[PDB]
C-alpha cells in the first residue's frame, strides 16, 4: 500500500553502514515503498535535525541507527508527536522503540573470545582491545562477551583500549600507541573487522605478524585473511545485508499497526579457518 519509510543512518564512515544503507534502499524498493534517507555522519545534532526533516516529508515510520542512545531522545519525542513509531537497527536505544532489529552482540563477543582462548593455547597472553562507540551498548556487549570467555583464565589478560568508532583510520592511530606500550602483546581484538585490519597493518609494519587478530563482522577482506593466512584468526558474522532487509520489512509492519517482536535477531556465527573458505565471495560482507 506504498509506505513512506524514513531511515536515519548513524554514519557512512565504515563499509558496514554503507552496505546496510544499500540493503535498506533495495528492500524498500522491492516491496514497492519509498525510502526517505539521511546520513548523520556521526553527528548527534545532524541526526536530530535530519529526523525532523524526514518527519516533515511525511514518513509513516522511522528507522534509526542512533548515533548516541541518549542524544537521540529528541527524535523519539518528535516521532511520537508525529504519530509514528520507531524501529532501531544495529544500535539499540534504552527505550521508546517499537522494535530493535539487530544481533546479540554479547554472544558475538563471546564467540570471538572462545576462538581467542583456543588459539592462544596454554601460553595464553596479553590481548589489546580496540573498541567501537563510547556509551553505546553494541560496544559494551562485544567487550563483555569477549571478556566473559576469557574470565577465570589468568594466563590471559586484556588491555582495554579506546573507542575508535568502528573507523579503521582511528584504530590505526590507537594501535601505534598501544603496540609501543605493550610489546609483549600476543593478540588484538577489535570490535569490528574494519578496525581489526587497521590494527593488522600496524602490526605488519612493525614485523609483528605473530600477533593474532580478532574481529567482528565478516568483512570479506577479513574472511579472506582468515582463510589465506595465520594472523587473522576469527570473526563473527554481522551481515548488514540481512539486517537491512529485516529492518525495512519490520518497519513496514509497524507502519501498518502490526505487532512485531521487540527484538528481531538477524543471526550470527563464528568465522575461523575451519569454515572461512566456504564464505569467500565477491560481496563486501560474507553471509550465511
Amino acid at each position: 500500500g506504498a509506505l513512506k519509510i524514513g531511515f536515519s543512518q548513524a554514519t557512512q564512515q565504515s563499509p558496514f553502514y554503507v552496505a546496510l544503507t544499500d540493503a535498506a534502499k533495495a528492500e524498500a524498493q522491492a516491496q514497492g515503498d519509498e525510502l526517505f534517507y539521511a546520513d548523520a555522519n556521526g553527528d548527534i545534532t545532524k541526526q536530530n535535525n535530519d529526523v525532523q526533516d524526514l518527519i516533515t516529508r511525511g514518513i509513516n515510520v522511522l528507522v534509526i541507527n542512533p548515533v548516541d542512545p541518549k542524544g537521540v531522545t529528541p527524535s523519539l519525542a518528535a516521532a511520537e508527536a508525529a504519530g509514528i513509531k520507531v524501529v532501531t537497527v544495529d544500535r539499540p536505544v534504552e527505550s521508546g522503540a517499537a522494535s530493535f532489529v539487530g544481533r546479540d552482540n554479547k554472544a558475538m563477543g563471546e564467540l570471538v573470545g572462545k576462538a581467542a582462548v583456543d588459539t592462544l593455547g596454554p601460553d595464553g597472553g596479553k590481548i589489546i582491545e580496540i573498541q567501537g562507540d563510547a556509551g553505546g551498548a553494541v560496544a559494551r556487549d562485544r567487550r563483555d562477551g569477549f571478556q566473559a570467555a576469557v574470565s577465570g583464565r589468568p594466563n590471559i589478560t586484556i588491555v582495554e583500549g579506546p573507542y575508535c568508532d568502528y573507523i579503521r583510520s582511528k584504530a590505526v592511530t590507537a594501535m601505534q600507541d598501544l603496540l609501543q606500550a605493550h610489546p609483549d602483546l600476543k593478540g588484538v581484538y577489535a570490535q569490528n573487522d574494519d578496525m581489526a585490519l587497521g590494527a593488522m597493518q600496524v602490526l605488519a609494519e612493525n614485523n609483528r605478524t605473530d600477533v593474532k587478530v580478532f574481529g567482528v563482522d565478516g568483512l570479506m577482506e577479513a574472511v579472506r585473511a582468515i582463510a589465506d593466512g595465520d594472523q587473522y584468526v576469527a570473526t563473527a558474522l554481522n551481515d548488514p545485508d540481512a539486517e537491512g532487509r529485516l529492518a525495512i520489512q519490520t518497519a513496514a509492519k509497524v507502519a501498518r499497526g502490526e505487532s512485531v517482536p521487540e527484538f528481531v535477531d538477524a543471526g550470527t556465527g563464528l568465522v575461523d579457518k575451519s569454515n572461512a573458505s566456504a564464505l569467500v565471495g565477491q560481496s563486501t560482507f560474507a553471509a550465511e
